[PDB]
C-alpha cells in the first residue's frame, strides 16, 4: 500500500488475531494511546498504525490490556469500536477522555462515570425513527470503576454527558441541557454504548475536564493531568 | 364542588404545605399507593383524594415518607411530579412500579433498577428538537437502593427501560429495543427522571417483572408479590 | 391480587362480557365518572375497580349507558379505550371533560364539540411517520349533540381543541394554535378519535371551561357545575 | 408584460379591488372554474387571467360570487388563497373539486364534506414543529353545506381527506389511512382550511370521486358530471 | 368531459405518444410555454390543453422541442414531470422560470443555473426519513447551458438554490439560506431534479430573478424581458 | 502537555498562522497527507502533529500548498475546517479522498467531482429544522478540476455522493439512494461544503473507488494508486 492498510477483516485495524485484548481503553488521542500504553504497561506492542490511528497492547499486573485511539466524533469512534468489537471480539470498552464541563457544580478534579449521553447525532434516530433510544453505560464496569475511586478517595461524579456532532456549533443547545443536569460535552460516547449494548459488550466513558465551557473558568496543566493520572487508574484499577 | 378539587397551588392534589414529605413513593396505581402506605408506614393520614389519586403519608425508621399514586402515563405521572416538586418542595422521588421484560435474561424475581430510559413519548423532542435527551437516574439513590438489595441478597438488575406512550401499539420496536439491551418496558420513567433533574430533584425507578412480554411466559402472584415486597424494602432504604 | 385485578382479556379493567354497555361516557376523573352514574343514571353498578378508575353502568331513559373514567393524557385514555372497544365491544365512545380556553372569544358558557384535535403527542407518527393524522370525530354523533344543544337553547361552538402531553410546559405553543384558531387544551381528544377510527368505532368530545389559559379571567363554582350539567345533558339527549 | 400579470398588490391575480366577491368557489382546474361560472352565474367577468389561471365573478340569485382556479398542490392553492384573503378580504372560501377514493364503502354519487384533512405536506411542520396540527372546517359552512344537500335530497357523506404532495407517490400510506377511516386523497384541502383559520375567514372543502384508488373499481362519466352538478348545487344554495 | 380530460396513459396530458419532444423546457406558468412556443419554435402544435395548463410542440433549427407548463410548487410540477417521464418517455427535462434573488451579489441581469436545491418540501423525507437528500443537476446539460451563456457573453452565475412549498411564509429562513451561500427562492426544483434522477433522466433548471426578496429592490421590465430572451437562447442554444 | 497541544487559537491545530497556505488538500488519513505532501511537494515542513493529524505545507510548482488530515466522519472533518477557515484564513479546501461506488456504472478508474451530497448527519437539521439543506460545491473548482481532468484524458464523473455517520449501518438506504443516481458513499463531503459556504471560502471534494459496496467487486492495488495519482494531479490544478 502507498500508506499502512487495515486487514481484510478490520478495514482500518491493522492487526491480526490475538494481538487485542479483551479489555480495550478508547482515548480519542492516538498519542495519548501511546503515552498510556508507555507510562502505564509493560511489554508495549504496537499493533496498528493505519492511519495513524495507534493502537498497543501490553500488560498491566500481569492483564493484557490494549490502548486505541478512536478519532474524534461519533462516526470515527463507530469505525474503531465495530471493528474492535466484531473482528477481534473485543469484551470490554472503556473511553478514557476529556470533556468541556457546562455546570459550575462540575469540579476540575472531579473524574466522570458517564451513566448515559445525549446527544444532536441522527445516528439514534436513524435505527429507531420516533424513539428516544438511551445509551445506557455497563453497570459492573461503572461500579468497579465507582469502588477503585471510593476505595483510594479520587473525586468521582457519576451523571450524563451530551456526545456532540459539531465542536463549533451556533445552534448548541448547552445552556438548556446543564440545566437538565448534564454534567459536560464530549464526541463519542453515544457510539460506544450504543453500539457496546447492541453486541452485548461491555462498556464505559470516563472523563476529565478540560475545560469551562460556559463560564471560561480557567483550568491548568497541573490540574488536568493530575485528574488524567486518577482516571487512567481508576480504568485500570477497575478491571483488575 | 362536585367533587374533591386540587388546592390552588397544586390543581391535582388536595393537600396543604407540609403534609407531604421530603420523600415520596410513585406507583402507578392509587391502590397500590393505599396499600404500600398501610402495609410498610405506620401513623398513616391520607392528604389527596383528588381524581380519586390517593396520596399518603406515614412514618418509617423515624422519618415521614409520602406514598402518592401517578396515574399511568408519561402526561399522568408529569402532573404529579411537577406539583409534588414545585408545590410540596418533594426532594426524593421513586417510582416503585411493574414492567414487561423484554429480555430472555431478566429473570421475574430481578428488582430492576433504571439507569435511564428510552421513550416514544415527544416531551423531550419538544424541548430540545434535534437533540435525544437521555434522561438519567440519582446515582446517590441509585446506589443506595442496589447496597440494600445486595445487603439481603435481593436478585438485583441495574439497566435500561423504555417509557411507552401505547401499551397497545400496532407499530412496536420492542424486539429491537430487547437487541439493544433495554431490559422492559414500562410508561412513566422518561417523565420523572427528566422532570426531577429539570428541577434539581433526585429520582429513581424501581420495576418488578409482571409479565414476559415477548416469550409471552406468565408470572405466577406468589412470584409478583415476593418481588413488590422486595421492591418497597429496596425502595424504603435508597434515601441515605 | 394485593389490590384489584383486572380481567384476563382486559388488563386494567375487571369487569365481564355483558357488564359495559354499548356507549359509555368517558370523563378523565373517575370521581366525576361515580358523579354522573349516579346523578343522571337509574339502577348503577360499579363494574370496575382496579386503579381506582371507577367504572359504572345504568340507565337513562331505559337505554344501558356505561361511565369509565379514563385517568388524564394520551397514554392513559388509550389504555382504557383500547381495552372497551377490543374487549367489550364498545360502540359510541363520548369523552365528556374539561379543557383550559385559549381564545378570548371562547365564553365558559359554551358546551365545545370537538370535530378535530391537534397535539403534541407522538402517538401518530409513531404511525405514520412523516405524515400529520388529523383525527376526526363521527359526525352522526356530533350533529346529534350539536343538535340537542340548539334543541333547548344550550350555548354551543364546534371547533378544534389541543391534545397537551405537558399540562406544565415551558415549550407551549397555545398563543400561536390560539391564532390558528384552535379553542382550547385538553389531554386526551387526539387519542380518543384515532384509535375509535382505526376500529370502526364513534368517538365525540364534549368538554367545558375550567380555566382561562391566556386572558386569566378566572371561572367561579358556579358557571362551571351548571355547564357541567349542560354537558351532560347534551351527552345523554344526543345518544336518545 | 410578455404575458399578464398580477397587481402590484397580489403577484398572481390581475384585479383590482372590488372585483371579487367576498365568497369564493375554488376549483382546481381554471377551465372548471370557467365552466362552473359560465353555466351556474349570471353576468360573468373574468378578472384574471394570469399564469392562466382563471377567477371570474358573476350573480347567483342575485349575490356575487367569485370562481378561481387553485391549480394543484398545497403551493399552489396557497398562493391564491393567501392573495384572496390578504389583498381581497375575501371571506367564505370553497373548494369544489375531485378526490381519489380510499375506502370501498365510500359511493360514486356521495357528496364528500371534509371536517379536516391529514397531509404529508411539511407547511405545518413548518410552522408548529413537533406539534401536528388538525386543520379544521367551519362549522357554520360545513352545516350549511350538509343542510342544502339534506334539503335538495342529495347523498352527502361527512368525513376526513387526505392532501397529497404526491399524486404518484411509491411511498404512500394512503391502504393504511384508509383503516384509520380516511375517505379519500386530493391535494388541496390541509391549505386551504390551515390559511382561512390563521385570517379568521371561513372555509370548506366540498368534493367528488373521480376515482375508486384501491380498487380500480371504475367511475363513469355520467356518475362524475352528475355528482359534480350536485356539488356546485350544494356549495351555492349553501351560501344563499 | 365536462372540460378537456387527460388520456388514459397520463391523467392531466391529453396527448398520444410521440406528440411530446425528447427535450423539454418546463416554465412554470402556460402562458410563457405558449409565448416561448410561438416565439422561438417553427411548426407549432398544441399537445394539450388539459387544465388551461398548455403544451405545444415544435421546433428549433430543425430539432423537436416542447414546451410545457408546470404550474407552481413541489405538488404540480411533479404531476407534469412524472408523466412526460413514464408515458411520453422523456430524456431532457429543462426548468425555465424566475426566482426571488436572496443575495446582494446575485444581479438583476444573471442567468442562473442551479447545481442543486435546498427545500422544505417534505417529498424526499416521505422517501428517506432520516436522510437530507440533495438533489443535483445534470452536469452535462449544465455544462452545455454553461457553454452557451459564455459563448455569447450572456452573464451566468451557478450555485444552489431554494425549493419553497410557501411564497408567503411567516416561518421562513431565507436570511439564514442567504448567509450559506444560496442564490434565490423558487418552487420546482427539487421536485424536478429528484424525480428525473429517480428514472435516469437529464433535468436542469435554469432561472431569472423576478425581484430581490430580503432589499425590496426593484428590478423592471426591460431587465426581466431581456433576461427571460437570454435565458430561453442559453436553454435552446444548449440543446443545439 | 503529556502530549501536543493546539494553540491558543486553534484547539486541534499546534501551527503558527504563517505555516498553512490559503489552498489546503484535505485528505482523511494523516498519512496520506505525509505522503502527499512528499511525493508532490518542494521543501516540505510538518507544522501539525497535535492528536497525530499530520499537516504539510510545501509548493507546487511554485505554489504554496497544505495538506491537512482530517480524519473520518463530519464531526472531525468539521473540527479542522472550521479551525483552518476561521484562525489560518484558508481561501480553497480540497477533500481528496476515497468513497465506496454504489453503482455499476461507476468505473474503478473514475475520478468523481462531487457536484453535492446527501447525508444522514444531523449536523443541516441542527441548523435548518424542517430544511433539507443541499450542500454545494464551488463550481469554479470544480469546473478547474473538471478541465484538468478533461486535459490530461483522466476518466471524470460529477455527480453526487452520500455522506455517512455509519461506515457499519444495518439501516443503510444505499440501495435506495443509487436508484436516485447518487454515486458513492463516503464520510466528509457535506460538512466541508456546508461549512465552507457559510463562510464565503470555496471547497470541493474529489474522490476515488475503494470498492463497490453492493456487487462486492473489489478494487487492487495497482488501480487504487492510480486513480489516487490521477486525483492529486487534478486537485493541483484546480485553483484558478
Amino acid at each position: 500500500g502507498l500508506v499502512p492498510r487495515g486487514s481484510h477483516m478490520s478495514v482500518h485495524i491493522g492487526a491480526e488475531k490475538g494481538q487485542i485484548a479483551d479489555t480495550v481503553l478508547l482515548p480519542g488521542d492516538p498519542l495519548r494511546a501511546k503515552f498510556i500504553a508507555e507510562t502505564y504497561l509493560e511489554n508495549v506492542e504496537c499493533y496498528n498504525e493505519v492511519r495513524g490511528m495507534y493502537g498497543f497492547t501490553g500488560t498491566y499486573k500481569g492483564k493484557k490490556i490494549s490502548v486505541q485511539g478512536t478519532g474524534m466524533g461519533v462516526p470515527s469512534i463507530s469505525i474503531y469500536v465495530n471493528e474492535l468489537i466484531q473482528s477481534y471480539d473485543v469484551q470490554n470498552l472503556i473511553r478514557v477522555g476529556s470533556c468541556g464541563a457546562i455546570r459550575k457544580d462540575v469540579k476540575v478534579r472531579d473524574v466522570i462515570l458517564a451513566m448515559t449521553s445525549s446527544t444532536d447525532s441522527q445516528m439514534n434516530r436513524v435505527a429507531f425513527g420516533s424513539v428516544d433510544f438511551a445509551p445506557c453505560a455497563d453497570f459492573e464496569l461503572l461500579k468497579n470503576a465507582y469502588d477503585a475511586a471510593k476505595d483510594k478517595g479520587v473525586p468521582v461524579t457519576v451523571g450524563s454527558v451530551f456526545t456532540a456532532d459539531q465542536f463549533y456549533n451556533d445552534d448548541s443547545q448547552i445552556e438548556k441541557l446543564a440545566k437538565y443536569g448534564v454534567l459536560g460535552v464530549e464526541m463519542e460516547t453515544t457510539a460506544l454504548y450504543t453500539l457496546a449494548a447492541k453486541h452485548g459488550r461491555k462498556a464505559l466513558s470516563i472523563l476529565t475536564v478540560s475545560d469551562h465551557v460556559l463560564t471560561g473558568e480557567e483550568t491548568t496543566a497541573e490540574e488536568r493531568q493530575t485528574t488524567f493520572h486518577d482516571m487512567i487508574d481508576v480504568a485500570l484499577h477497575s478491571v483488575s
